[PDB]
């Protein structure tokens, strides 16, 4: 229902927010 | 009450996110 | 129960973007 929709949600989130760090680990290791 | 208010925070995190891809999409190629 | 669970997860998510932010930010200065 609604709730597991809701924790999807969140699931989804956090594959975002670990794409991004991913991304940020690479724009340091160029910096450095 | 409490279920509206969590929608609307997440909806709040995808706005920041996808703020968050544009700003990183943009340092890769020094595009500002 | 699982709005609690819910909340939870949301406020880690925020701490998370809010150090994306940061990391970003510093990311500009360095290269700019």
């Amino acid at each position: 229902g609604e709730i597991a929709a809701l924790k999807q949600e969140i699931a989804a989130l956090k594959k975002e927010i670990a794409a991004l760090k991913f991304e940020i680990a690479a724009l340091k290791q160029g910096y450095y």
